[PDB]
């Protein structure tokens, strides 16, 4: 696929961007005071670059949706203001920017 020949553009662009600190782990719970509770399907970059490595999406559209997710997930649970939040929506828009780049 040229289908996921972007989709690992886009990851590996994410990857690297400087506001990509809070999403490249999975948010540790035991760190993290009501994330557990409030987060039901926890995402982040590097569960999808796993899922990419395994060629476990089937489509761009599936990739999408866990990019998606992360930044759903990070305003679930971050104030729009706070530094989690601001690093979230630099990452949303970026992924927006570049997904429309390509589609
Ligand atoms: C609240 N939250 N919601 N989405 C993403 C985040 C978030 N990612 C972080 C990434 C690094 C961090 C910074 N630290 C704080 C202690 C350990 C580390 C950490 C690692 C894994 N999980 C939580 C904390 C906070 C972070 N907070």
């Amino acid at each position: 696929h040229s289908d996921l020949t972007f989709c690992e553009i886009i990851l590996m662009e994410m990857e690297s961007h400087d506001a990509a600190w809070p999403f490249l782990e999975p948010v540790n719970p035991r760190l993290v005071s009501g994330y557990r509770r409030i987060i039901k399907n926890p995402m982040d970059f590097s569960t999808m670059r796993h899922r990419l490595s395994r060629g476990g999406y089937t489509s761009s559209e599936e990739f999408a949706a866990d990019a998606l997710l992360v930044f759903d997930n990070c305003q679930t649970f971050n104030e729009d203001d706070s530094e989690v939040g601001k690093a979230g929506h630099i990452m949303r828009r970026f992924f927006e920017s570049r997904w429309e780049e390509f589609y």
